[PDB]
């Protein structure tokens, strides 16, 4: 590489693995989105929430791939595993699966940051802090707020609660 | 006819029968609309949903009658049967009767398309695909989404659910 | 299904397979796009052409998934195979791989249309004609025009030709 | 100093050396700019590219000097060595000398970041990440893209290639 400088093979490979994780997350959210569009599920605000997250995760993948080429690394794509479920249950089940997925992405970001720290790669550490770590903390906080509101609404009238959350929060 | 070309007597008669079905559907929705305007029913969003569908079905009838004259067929009107009920029950009952009515219209459209295919009438087949078959699929999907949301809201507090659906979805 | 009408299990499964093909094509074009962004390839107009096609194929996947739910079918996602190459060669090599990929998508569309014809599913046949078959013919024609111009420019000065095509056609 | 806090003498001196490096780089690019303005070189887009970089490096010097005073360090200026050549050859030669110069600046930035890490100076580490390390990665990537395009255009008609790159990329 004519440009590569202070860019370890370890970080280059970890960045490719992180792109895979972000594209798998995007695929998971595409499945969640279309599940909530089923005529027998029919929660449009939940459809929109997850389709928006499919787009945001594809953006994170593309940002990583841009940075890989800016550093002189080589993008390598792997197969994208299908999402973990075909049917996603209630909005509560879906939001629980989403926060588990985002905690796994956050841990992957923190692991890559630690690798960049170990490799003395301050551009990598800046890139993640600037475009990923705060976005991920913000999203996980929003999902926790949603989980608490969804849980508050179950009580003994779960259908009513699920409708109201979709109508009055995800509108 | 100076203009008629590739237009079977079978399709001409089936088009007149379809006009009757669309005008009967329009009449059914006029009855549903005014039922939800009763002072002892009083669900304005449900009134508006069905009155809108009365207008849409009259538009479909008029589109068919325009096409009948464009092809050189002769419009023939029959008596319009009164709607199947005088009182329509709950919003759930009404939406169930609506989806049954729309499935019957869709089947009539598919039967006419099959006749046009059998008669090698590609203008007829184009006309239905372009102005009816996707509109009908879209409407039946919307009605299924509404049925699922209405059913979710019954639980043990049916009046509350019926109010909320009218206020928060059909607004 | 409360809504499903005239929608075969055969078409439902073929639509899921077509979604997989479109998402694999989108992934292939994401790889092509980022290959042309490498500092040792550096053809921005070729980057933009393929990244645009990644977006267009994701749109086709999403249109199919929307239609699957409008018909009352169930979206089912499979693993997404990685693209067929890690490195894509010259713009000529890349455009040849793209036209092969688009001919394979077109054949899949034609196969699904034939299935819908065999199943007497005119909504499916309309949907494909309206949103896919002409878009695919148009794209394959554009790729053929590009292949001819790329081939005209090789002569004995291939680097010069590859630069000029990127600067003067894909600008 | 009434203001100085957590600011090592080692970082203060390294910042003065980095200012010298940035002003020497600015001087080098002023020479490159005016070389491409010679009547017997006459490549205006190459003139503009290097004169723009002379301005950008002077901006980096001024940013460093501002930060030195914000931290309570004392700016110290040294003689500015003349650029390494009087005549810069072809656009390829010039772009090769530029990427070598920028790799040397990047290494100086990384060395200063490592010093700030060793001295536990997070303001310094933030300052460099925020205003220098990504700008430098971006510039080196652009220069690599240019080198690849310049090299593609040499073939057996070097004058033609050099003209075309200036006209169609550096316009
Ligand atoms: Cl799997
Ligand atoms: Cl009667
Ligand atoms: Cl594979
Ligand atoms: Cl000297």
């Amino acid at each position: 590489s004519q440009i590569r400088q202070n860019y370890s093979t370890e970080v280059e490979a970890a960045v490719n693995r992180l792109v895979n994780l972000y594209l798998r997350a995007s695929y998971t959210y595409l499945s969640l989105g279309f599940y909530f569009d089923r005529d027998d599920v029919a929660l449009e605000g939940v459809c929109h929430f997850f389709c928006e997250l499919a787009c945001e995760k594809c953006e994170g993948a593309c940002r990583l791939l841009k940075m890989q080429n800016q550093r002189g690394g080589r993008a390598l794509f792997q197969d994208l595993q299908k999402p973990s479920q075909d049917e996603w249950g209630t909005t509560l089940d879906a939001m629980k699966a989403a926060i588990v997925l985002e905690k796994s992405l956050n841990q992957a970001l923190l692991d890559l940051h630690a690798l960049g720290s170990a490799q003395a790669d301050p551009h990598l550490c800046d890139f993640l802090e600037s475009h990923f770590l705060d976005e991920e903390v913000k999203l996980i906080k929003k999902m926790g707020d949603h989980l608490t509101n969804i849980q508050r609404l179950v009580g003994s009238q779960a259908g009513l609660g699920e409708y109201l959350f979709e109508r009055l929060t995800l509108k």
